[PDB]
C-alpha cells in the first residue's frame, strides 16, 4: 500500500512541506492531489499523466504546489490556512482508483515574551505574581526556576492559560530566578529572568 508522510508534519509559516509518497504503484495511468477528503473536483490541486509528462493545475492551485512524477507534492511558502488533510487519487493501467491521505499543521512562530513581577523583594508568607507578557494567542506557556522546570505545588495558581503565576504563601526556598517559556510544535522562546529575594 502507498503511504505519505509530511516533511515536516509541523511547519512554520513561510516554510515548505513535502508530501512524500512511498510505494507509488509503478503502472499508474495518472494521479492527482486534492485538498481535503473525500475527493471532489473543486478541491483538485494538480493532475499528472504518467506516460505523457502532462500537468494540469486544478481549481485549488495557488501557484505554490509542485508535483513530481514519483507522486510527491511540494507546497512552498505555507500559511495556517493550508493546515488540514490532503488526498492523492491514483488511477492504474486499467481504470481502477486508489486513495491515500496525509495531513500537516502549520503554525506561526512564537514571539519573544517578557516576565514582569509584582515586587522583587517580598516577605515570607506574602504573595507574588509573575506575569508572562506575550501577544501570542493560543501558545503553550511553561514556567522555569533556576533554568529548570518549576515543580508546581499547592501554593501556586496558574491563570490566563498559565501567563499569570501567583505564589502564595511564598517561602524561603522560592528565592531564585524565574523565566516563562512560550512554545508551539515549531518554535520556542524564553523570557528575561526575574531574580527573587526572600526574607
Ligand atoms: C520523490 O521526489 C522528491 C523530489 O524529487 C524527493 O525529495 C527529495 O529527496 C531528499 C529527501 O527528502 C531531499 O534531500 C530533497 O531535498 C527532497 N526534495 C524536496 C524536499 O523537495 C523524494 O525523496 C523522492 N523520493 C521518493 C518518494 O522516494
Amino acid at each position: 500500500e502507498v503511504t505519505i508522510e509530511a516533511v515536516p508534519p509541523q511547519v512554520a509559516e513561510d516554510n515548505n512541506v513535502l508530501l512524500l509518497v512511498h510505494n507509488l504503484p509503478l503502472a499508474l495511468g495518472a494521479f492527482a492531489w486534492y485538498k481535503g477528503n473525500p475527493v471532489s473536483t473543486n478541491a483538485e490541486i494538480v493532475h499528472f499523466v504518467t506516460g505523457t509528462n502532462k500537468t494540469t493545475t486544478g481549481p485549488a492551485h495557488s501557484g505554490r504546489e509542485t508535483v513530481y512524477s514519483n507522486g510527491s507534492l511540494l507546497i512552498q511558502r505555507v500559511t495556517v490556512k493550508d493546515t488540514g488533510v490532503y488526498t492523492i487519487e491514483m488511477t492504474d493501467e486499467n481504470f481502477r482508483r486508489t486513495e491515500a491521505t496525509v495531513q500537516f499543521h502549520v503554525h506561526q512562530p512564537v514571539t519573544q515574551p517578557s516576565l514582569q513581577v509584582t515586587n522583587t523583594t517580598v516577605k515570607e508568607l506574602d504573595s507574588v505574581t509573575l506575569t508572562c507578557l506575550s501577544n501570542d494567542i493560543g501558545a503553550n506557556i511553561q514556567w522555569l526556576f533556576n533554568s529548570q522546570s518549576l515543580q508546581l505545588t499547592e501554593r501556586m495558581t496558574l491563570s490566563q492559560n498559565n501567563s499569570i503565576l501567583r505564589i502564595d504563601p511564598i517561602k524561603r526556598e522560592d528565592a531564585g530566578e524565574y523565566q516563562c517559556e512560550i512554545s508551539n510544535p515549531v518554535s520556542v522562546k524564553r523570557s528575561n529572568s526575574i531574580k527573587l529575594d526572600i526574607i
